[PDB]
């Protein structure tokens, strides 16, 4: 029993964490194989920041410019490339720690871990979601650029994010693991607008079962509703509809409680509608949208 | 700019993980050195936890009951002794993955990252304060029990916690390395009372600068209290008295953002007061206190 905010242990990503340095900047890399991934934006100065032309910023570099770091000892760089905003350095030596990998894009509302670093060491473990309006709410400060983000099955890391910038609103925004930025973001010092964004309704359903599952039951109430309605009480708060996919990935925890989905959507009704009262629920005086139902059952299993 | 529930990267401490079985129970063990640490009470049946001799126990036991496999291979057990609730399993074979480590015993209200295992496979870490009453708050299922708490300074891996037990409350129990239970608690399927809890106080003023760095200033004020008033308000909302030292810890969160300490103490005192008036503060409803005064300095400069 308890709930927590989970994040995925980290070693195996851990022994990937490299300090990339393009004559002044420095910030993280991630190591797989012989390649050596990190945000483009190392090659460029201050002034560069503002509107940088990153064809013409590159092609002033050369091999022997970039200097990778792993812990102590020194990667020789034999081939560099840029696709998308990541840069691809290829180094003479796979990495001896390099576990079982994919790069996958994540979809909005999906979670993952991020291994903050700085100067190629890692400093901490956090468990976050993929704002539906491509955000993350972080915690990074200058120099964390490069750390990533990845979720691990069995022995499998599927690297899904790369910390490339904070927003003026204090937000971040990065990319995956192909340099594409999850959302409208551009890699520029200038003023971006993130979206609308809403709460994630199918997550904040999976954390009312894992309410109920560890005792803290007080929200269950005599009603139900259906889609459709509901959908105009998540509309008025800033909700995700539900649409019958989310339904059908909740089916497991409906099935483990015995709580039916529209039944649990008007505990969720009735929460939006009157707030909590000043009680709390698996600690929290607001609902949690960042557990998936995925992780729900995880945590609530066992699965390692 | 952000700030997280962050945990320690739990690689250190990943590598340091192994399966315990003795007879039908099965377990995490803690491989450091030549030495497998484990909960006692590895060596019990189901009718055995009611109320357990464990000096009877272990004498029924002998090197080659103890099972210990760390991934796929397994350790020759070549000696075995009982240190209060704790197991110590002398094996041939120091561990290659052994960080620079010790064993300490934490204060309450310190705060620790715990790495949930089962059958000595890593499932997820986070980050947890040692309650004031000595229990914690975690997240552990059946076969969770030996997963570990700690903290780490560099490269040294200070471990503080063994996960032993859940109180029929749903709250958690455990001892130091040396096998010493935080609290008044047995290893015994008994009824326990945990002491009442009290909220963190230091950690709650931490937490308010953590804010104010991060932008969420709304709760700052045009008071200030003494030692004394403010100390009145903890009592009536039970939260911890507050003390000089306690102040003098959170100097340097005080130098670095201007605000006096009793300044700051006067915004939570009206916090407590009128509550948050369904308003949030670093993402949270309600006022929170695992993050002690040093954590919040980590987290805002960057130490990896
Ligand atoms: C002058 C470089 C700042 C860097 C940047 O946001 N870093 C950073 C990241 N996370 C937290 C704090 C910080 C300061 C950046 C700005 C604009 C666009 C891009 Cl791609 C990068
Ligand atoms: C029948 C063994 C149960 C075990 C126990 O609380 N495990 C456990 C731990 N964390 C979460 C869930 C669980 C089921 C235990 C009970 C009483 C005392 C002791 Cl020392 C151990």
């Amino acid at each position: 029993s308890g709930f927590r905010k989970m994040a995925f242990p980290s070693g195996k990503v851990e022994g990937c964490m490299v300090q990339v340095t393009c004559g002044t900047t420095t910030l993280n890399g991630l190591w797989l194989d012989d390649v050596v991934y990190c945000p483009r934006h190392v090659i460029c100065t201050s002034e560069d920041m503002l509107n940088p032309n990153y064809e013409d910023l590159l092609i002033r570099k050369s091999n022997h410019n970039f200097l990778v770091q792993a812990g102590n000892v020194q990667l020789r760089v034999i081939g560099h490339s840029m696709q998308n905003c990541v840069l691809k350095l290829k180094v003479d030596t796979a990495n001896p720690k390099t576990p079982k990998y994919k790069f996958v894009r994540i979809q909005p509302g999906q979670t993952f871990s991020v291994l903050a670093c700085y100067n190629g060491s890692p400093s901490g473990v956090y468990q976050c979601a993929m704002r539906p309006n491509f955000t993350i709410k972080g915690s990074f400060l200058n120099g964390s650029c490069g750390s990533v983000g990845f979720n691990i099955d069995y022995d499998c890391v599927s690297f899904c994010y790369m910390h490339h910038m904070e927003l003026p609103t204090g937000v971040h925004a990065g990319t995956d693991l192909e340099g594409n930025f999850y959302g409208p973001f551009v890699d520029r010092q200038t003023a971006q607008a993130a979206g609308t964004d809403t709460t994630i309704t199918v997550n904040v359903l999976a954390w009312l079962y894992a309410a109920v599952i560890n005792g803290d039951r007080w929200f269950l109430n005599r009603f139900t509703t259906t889609l459709n309605d509901f959908n105009l009480v998540a509309m008025k708060y800033n909700y995700e509809p539900l649409t019958q996919d989310h339904v059908d990935i909740l089916g497991p925890l409906s099935a483990q409680t015995g709580i039916a989905v529209l039944d649990m959507c008007a505990s969720l009704k009735e929460l939006l509608q009157n707030g909590m009262n000043g009680r709390t629920i698996l600690g929290s005086a607001l609902l949690e949208d960042e557990f998936t139902p995925f992780d729900v059952v995880r945590q609530c299993s066992g699965v390692t």
